């Protein structure tokens, strides 16, 4: 493509997807930024469709689109309720954003996803941990839920258990779950993350 | 465009692309049906390659010739690396290194090291105590083990306490211990690895 995106797990996302026998129709949940991982499914030929609730998120990836000669098909809307109809897409990702909700609304995005999921597709999905360095850090608003300061702005975080985690896929099929504890050197400084990335694929109901 | 099997591969290059130094990358470990050196051909960069397997050598060659570039991989051992100090700017062993006795994984990591320019970078992975296969099949020293992926192999398993000492000297920019679960021949595996991506300390002499 000539730039790598910032979040490796979704080429291994994007393999999975080739080696499906489904269409490559792919939706991003969460989409925007000024290196929209969509880019790397454009290029390898598939119909993408992202949402972004961010104005400013949604601009920084037009204009990545229009410097690279991309459609990417990102449209402003919440990822809680998604313009699709049931069993649109062959494979949905929501990476990166998941968990910048209070869990109830997590619940909410990721019935979205198997809604709009065809049987046999796939979704990937990535949870912060209560591994990661700020879990516990900040203003508490709920069980697991917390209000910080990053960069400048109020986020909301979400953490999970992992045994809170597998609860969200207890319906479909894993094919891949990695935990992980990164620690990596952040503007000078060493930063511990926590995260649990899934890959799941949508039974198909009979009788 | 294959997408390659190591995803952190595409992060190890995003780091080089960020670096300084010149693009030239080796792979210690490089053969097989989908050599991640493609991702660096494809960026721009020189590479070089080494694998012991002549299997694993064709393998990458007809790869390379159905997708029209050149690897530059040799027939060689990683634990006696043909090139000369300090002559890459980057370096990768992923998923080979703990396929050797740990005697064997210290002389390959040395070489590394030494091939390596200051400034440089090198991604290294490790199997973890936290493998579903640590402790199974025949011990043959501490960590160290002959299982059957098949036919007697040897794999060598770290703890994270362990694994810091092989970078100890060096600076480590990403560490990332990771537990997959997946399937593997009809039931669900669970492996254990952690990766680094360290960089070489200039060095100088009060």
């Amino acid at each position: 493509m000539k730039t790598i995106i910032r979040q490796p797990q979704l080429y291994r996302f994007l393999k999975y997807c080739n080696e499906s026998n489904l269409d490559k129709t792919v939706l991003d949940c969460g989409a925007g930024g000024d290196l929209p991982p969509l880019s790397i499914f454009v290029e390898d030929g598939y119909k993408t469709y992202g949402i972004e609730i961010s104005d400013l998120q949604l601009k920084k990836a037009e204009n990545f689109s229009r410097e690279n000669n991309f459609k990417l098909n990102i449209s402003k809307g919440d990822i809680r309720k998604l313009p699709f109809k049931d069993e649109s897409m062959s494979f949905v990702y929501s990476y990166g954003t998941i968990f910048h909700m209070r869990k109830n609304d997590v619940k909410e995005a990721i019935d979205e996803i198997k809604r709009v999921l065809k049987p046999g597709g796939l979704a990937c999905i990535n949870f912060l941990t209560t591994k990661d360095e700020r879990y516990n850090k900040g203003e508490k608003i709920g069980e697991g839920e917390f209000l910080q300061l990053e960069r400048g702005e109020k986020v909301i975080h979400s953490y999970v258990s992992l045994e809170e985690a597998d609860k969200y896929f207890k319906d479909m099929k894993v094919l891949f779950k990695e935990d992980r504890v990164v620690e990596r050197i952040n503007d000078g400084l060493k930063i511990k993350q926590g995260y649990v990335d899934y890959i799941a694929e949508k039974f198909s109901k009979s009788i």
